[PDB]
């Protein structure tokens, strides 16, 4: 079957993150929407100007705002693309066929928004280079971070080529993980974000999500499905693409 | 010999169209330095706040003006990037060594900043599914454009393989010849631009600076060297990088 696939990046990145998976997974014959986030990829805004995780996910909501009734997609979110999964299905799900998460973050109900971000925080202190600053929204400070070249090449593109990896250094903006605020956000409901099928992807040889978390992630949050992929990175779609693209298949064969 | 290669991307596009031909060149012990010129890349400024090529050339001149004295770089343009060189190289010329042009057109000194630029528009006059606008500053009207997806894939990323040709439709954006003003814009000296050592890089497969504007070029303006690459198409960093290195490690070897 075919799918509408909705590729949903992480913090500090934009849709560019998908450059592979996507032709390759149209070559299956599937529609496919790689978004950029507020002040991500070339997206006109900047993270100053953006004051929590539901703004940065404005993007996305807008595209499922445009959907037309009737219309399902699969939203594919990686690492912190979880959160922004959780933020829309909040507020779309029956528009959501089903979720697959890519060694991302998987927030629940039985906790305030920012549980998973701070058990990662705890797996995985030391972010090396990378650098840090405030600023100031809606009367909240924020701290925002720009990833450190040295934190990519060892723990997100680790087994990368120096063309991808060069892309991250070349395209990475300032970012925000907004945990602060989502510390103070509204939990998210049962009835929407509960309700969706979840397929969990990841690796153990991911250097940042570590297993000791995404281990813990499973156990906290039951997903409905768990594919474990055998080698690669953090960054699976760039090193294990046909890998990927064999399960969203799967997936797209399994849930509409 | 060790250069320090500065590489000019052309509009529309960013410094991301280096990714590959960077890192080669690390690999071979050069510095190398890909700006992002304005509204371009992940720079923050918006095509409308430019006015003229100038201002769009700022980034490089901001670079070159930073350089300490007694540095000299080798100012790599391809496509339009010879036009940012003609720019610079009239403000900064004792620090640059050389410059290469990469399948870019070769402004002169004895006709306007556009003459080159109009004969493009003469012997390639149909862009395809490119659109167009127009917007004001200082009083003058521009004509901006954003590059047609099939023009990209048929004529700039020719033989490029998807996953590359997906980040030019996922990363180029809104940007303009500034044609009109450089009609009006000052002749390029002799002493500055006219003076730098000039190496042109080509090949007779690209299928958008085709041959008959190439060749009229090098008659036109007669370059210093002038290397003929077998194959490849229009973006040579992508499909031939590894032979560009090696003209660009002789020239490194031969300019100083």
């Amino acid at each position: 079957a075919f799918a509408h696939f909705v590729l949903i990046h992480t913090i500090c990145h934009g849709a560019w993150i998908w450059h592979k998976l996507k032709p390759l997974l149209e070559a299956l014959g599937h529609k496919v929407t790689a978004l950029d986030l507020a002040a991500s990829g070339v997206d006109p805004r900047q993270i100053e100007e953006i004051g929590s995780f539901d703004e940065y996910s404005e993007p996305l909501l807008t595209f499922l705002e445009a959907l037309p009734p009737g219309e399902k997609v699969i939203l594919v979110g990686e690492s912190c693309g979880g959160l922004n999964i959780a933020i829309a299905a909040d507020k779309y799900c029956e528009k959501i066929a089903a979720a697959v998460f890519h060694n991302s973050v998987l927030p629940d109900t039985e906790h305030c928004p920012s549980y998973v971000v701070d058990k990662l925080m705890e797996v995985f202190p030391d972010w090396k280079d990378t650098t840090y600053f405030t600023y100031t929204k809606d009367g909240k400070e924020i701290t925002g971070l720009k990833l450190g070249f040295t934190l990519l090449r060892e723990n997100l593109y680790t087994l990368c080529g120096p063309e991808e990896y060069e892309l991250a250094k070349m395209l990475t903006r300032k970012g925000s993980l907004f945990q602060n605020i989502l510390a103070k956000r509204p939990f998210f409901t049962k009835e929407g974000y509960g309700s969706i099928k979840k397929i969990y992807v990841w690796t153990d040889q991911d250097e940042i999500f570590l297993p000791e978390f995404q281990l813990w992630q499973i156990e906290n949050y039951k997903p409905d499905k768990v594919y474990k992929v055998e080698g690669g990175d953090h960054l699976l779609q760039l090193t294990k693409t046909k890998e990927i693209a064999e399960i969203l298949q799967e997936v797209a064969d399994t849930y509409n």
